[PDB]
């Protein structure tokens, strides 16, 4: 029993985190095969971050200006090349530690764990999801650039983001490891904010399911609704429609609880119309939203990796 | 910016799990150099447990009936002894990727990281406190014992958890490194209460400092109190008392932010007395109690 913030092991992401040093700047980068992924704005100075054309900036580097530090080991750059907004150093020396890996474009509302990393050295790992107005609330300080986010499957390491940029109000923004900001954000400076959020409903149901699993059950309700009609509800309280394939999605939770899906949508239906009363659900007096379906399931099977 | 239940990363402790099997039971235990630590009750069927004769039940083992499996290399046990509640399994091999590490017994408040384990493969990695009653809360299923809890201190792999039970409220219980249990917990079937689970004081007050570092700000008031004075408020409300030395363990963060430790006690009191009033801090609505004080400079800076 319990249920907690549970990040996936670390391990093979640890052995893959190097450090990249251009000029002045030091970041992390991720050694996969014989490729450096880190971002493209290692190579800029401050002044550089207004109007940077990174194709101007680039070619005025060139290998020997890129510094890889692998622990006690310095990477020669033999090649580099920008895919978008991430810049790839190629090395002489494959990384014998690289685990069986896909690049990823998440979802928002999906969830990660981020390897947070200074100086190329691993600090620390925490869950974060993917805000749907792709942001993600992370815990960054300067020179976390180039940490990842990633989930695992079986043996598979399936990397989702890298860390670009902290945004005015102290959320994070980054892109893909093909290169794509997720959302309106981009590498360079400008006046821009991140946009109003809102709530993740497929997530909100899967963390009551990872309550009734764990025997608190007072939110429950006798009540079904609609998909249609519960959307309508959700809607005015700022939380994410549910989709055909989020039901779909939860139907593993619904199974091992005994408790149809649109069962549940009527009880978070009821907490939003009521509040919570003063009660908690996993000890938080907030409706939790980072917890996906396969979050619950991975945390209260017991799988493992 | 921002904050977070962060742990440590696990890629160490992963290298030290391993498969431990004992007849029909199969749970964790950490290598390190040639020794395999796991629970003792790993020799003890559901019926030993109602009353165990461990010295007995131990004499009876041979070093070929616990299976030791590291991934999928099998390794030999050579001994095996009691060390209090744990056992130690000696093996033929010592561990290539021992890293650098001593064993710390902690104290309640103090935080650490977990890595749950199932047949010696890892499932996750959170971040829990020692709670004041000795339990923890913890993420544990059926298989889990023998998972460790660890810090990272600086150039060591701390270990000062290994996992041996749930308890009737669905909290945990477990032994540090050297087999003794953490509060009055003990390895057999029992009508174990668990004593009163109180919040920790210093704790919530060093998040309120993270708060403010982090740009919160609205929860701060013009108010004064005493050291006493606000112990008596805080056991009211089933926290612990706030000790000097606690004040002074908050000093660092006191002195970044310019407001001194017994002001922020003034804070959280009206936060006790009048609650939130809709308002949240640090994406919370509850007053959060499971980071201390290193943790938020850790974190912050
Ligand atoms: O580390 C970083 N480096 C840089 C940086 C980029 C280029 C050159 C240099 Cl010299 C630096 C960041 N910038 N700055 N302007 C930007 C404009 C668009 C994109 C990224 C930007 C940045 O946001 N971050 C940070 C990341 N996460 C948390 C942080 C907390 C506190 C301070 C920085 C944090
Ligand atoms: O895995 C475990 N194994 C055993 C066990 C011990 C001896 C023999 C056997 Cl055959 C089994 C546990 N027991 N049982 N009585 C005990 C009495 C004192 C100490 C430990 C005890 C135990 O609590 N746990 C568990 C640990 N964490 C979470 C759990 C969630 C759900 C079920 C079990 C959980
Ligand atoms: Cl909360």
């Amino acid at each position: 029993s319990g249920f907690r913030k549970m990040a996936f092991p670390s391990g093979k992401v640890e052995g893959c985190m190097v450090q990249v040093t251009c000029g002045t700047t030091t970041l992390n980068g991720l050694w996969l095969d014989d490729v450096v992924y880190c971002p493209r704005h290692v190579i800029c100075t401050s002044e550089d971050m207004l109007n940077p054309n990174y194709e101007d900036l680039l070619i005025r580097k060139s290998n020997h200006n890129f510094l890889v530090q692998a622990g006690n080991v310095q990477l020669r750059v033999i090649g580099h090349s920008m895919q978008n907004c991430v810049l790839k150093l190629k090395v002489d020396t494959a990384n014998p530690k690289t685990p069986k890996y896909k690049f990823v474009r998440i979802q928002p509302g999906q969830t990660f764990s981020v390897l947070a990393c200074y100086n190329g050295s691993p600090s620390g790992v925490y869950q974060c999801a993917m805000r749907p107005n792709f942001t993600i609330k992370g815990s960054f300080l300067n020179g976390s650039c180039g940490s990842v986010g990633f989930n695992i499957d079986y043996d598979c390491v399936s990397f989702c983001y890298m860390h670009h940029m902290e945004l005015p109000t102290g959320v994070h923004a980054g892109t893909d490891l093909e290169g794509n900001f997720y959302g309106p954000f981009v590498d360079r400076q400008t006046a821009t904010a991140a946009g109003t959020d809102t709530t993740i409903t497929v997530n909100v149901l899967a963390w009551l399911y990872a309550a009734v699993i764990n025997g608190d059950r007072w939110f429950l309700n006798r009540f079904t609704t609609t998909l249609n009609d519960f959307n309508l509800v959700a809607m005015k309280y700022n939380y994410e429609p549910l989709t055909q394939d989020h039901v779909d999605i939860l139907g593993p939770l619904s199974a091992q609880t005994g408790i149809a899906v649109l069962d549940m949508c009527a009880s978070l239906k009821e907490l939003l119309q009521n509040g919570m009363n003063g009660r908690t659900i996993l000890g938080s007096a907030l409706l939790e939203d980072e917890f996906t379906p396969f979050d619950v399931v991975r945390q209260c099977s017991g799988v493992t990796f």
